[PDB]
């Protein structure tokens, strides 16, 4: 089970969620980012370092936004067969950790866009507001984040996280 | 260390917090409850059974609001000497559990009103926005909630939870 502090990194953002990797680094999927705004979390966009590609968006703020957190390891996906937890927060406050057996890392075309992602099989599914939720796993003594929720098939049995 | 599901019961409400004891029962303190609203969590006030006893307020909703939750043990305070955790969330999303060594249950005047509460000694103090946070402890294998945060002395050393 993921520690409470790890869940506390999952933050409402735009039309979904994002995740604090460190006091200054926030990750989410590109579709949930709000547009037509001049600030994120009260910080002007010109003050934020941004890397956005393949449906993965990373922000690095110029001040400590979550000084309570330790910077954790972000990896580009995980080994095939890893069982990740998708840390889904629902608007009720429910915490819904979904177990996913991860498959291949690949570039895919989803609704006409290039996603650099990893597919996995859900072990009762994700919904539109869940985009941005982190995929995490425990390696030895440390938690690792390796993607953010981006898509699922119509049946709902398969999910895709964007990776960086 | 409280599990994530226990933290997920801590819910922003009014000027502070409240706590889901069960899918239908929500507790908070009287001073946190907002006036001039027509709804709580989308439910009209007239559809909720609201019980106020001194500084303790409980809502019983007529629909399942948190059907993910099991109903837990709500006790009228705890044994003297128990070290509780007060499950405080701060505005950033930071989790700030505070340890409190509990003292006596009593009827005490706080700002002119006789409150049924349990005092304790904090072991980085509490702030106005923390009212309604739950006082919890683990008894054997089960977590127990025994009050909600209501007050603190000017010095900050003594806290009071309202009990029912
Ligand atoms: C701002 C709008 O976007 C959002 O709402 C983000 C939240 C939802 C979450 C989905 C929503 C439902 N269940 C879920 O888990 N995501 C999407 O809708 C994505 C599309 C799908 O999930 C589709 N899946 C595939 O095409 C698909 C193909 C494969 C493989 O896996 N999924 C449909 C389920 C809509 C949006 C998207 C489009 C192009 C991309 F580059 C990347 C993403
Ligand atoms: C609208 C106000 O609502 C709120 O903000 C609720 C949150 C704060 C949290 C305090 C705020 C600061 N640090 C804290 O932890 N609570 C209070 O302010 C309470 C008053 C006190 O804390 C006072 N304490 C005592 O009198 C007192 C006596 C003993 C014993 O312990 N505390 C003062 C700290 C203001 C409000 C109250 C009044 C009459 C009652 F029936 C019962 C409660």
């Amino acid at each position: 089970s993921a520690p409470p502090t790890l869940w506390s990194r999952v933050t409402k953002f735009g039309s979904g969620w994002g995740f604090w990797v460190s006091p200054t680094v926030f990750i989410t999927t590109t579709h949930v980012v709000p547009t037509g705004v001049k600030e994120f979390f009260g910080e002007p966009l010109s003050s934020i370092a941004i890397h956005q590609a393949g449906e993965f968006t990373q922000f690095r703020f110029s001040k400590k936004m979550r000084p309570d957190l330790t910077g954790m390891v972000l990896e580009e996906g995980c080994p095939e067969g890893t069982v990740c937890s998708v840390l889904i927060k629902r608007d009720s406050g429910e915490l819904l950790p979904l177990a996913v057996r991860m498959g291949a890392i690949a570039s895919m075309r989803i609704q006409g866009r290039l996603v650099h992602g990893q597919s996995g099989m859900l072990l009762l599914g994700t919904i539109p507001g869940d985009c941005g939720a982190p995929y995490v796993h425990k390696r030895g003594n440390d938690w690792v984040v390796c993607g953010v929720h981006a898509a699922a098939t119509k049946s709902g049995n398969t999910v895709v996280c964007a990776v960086q």
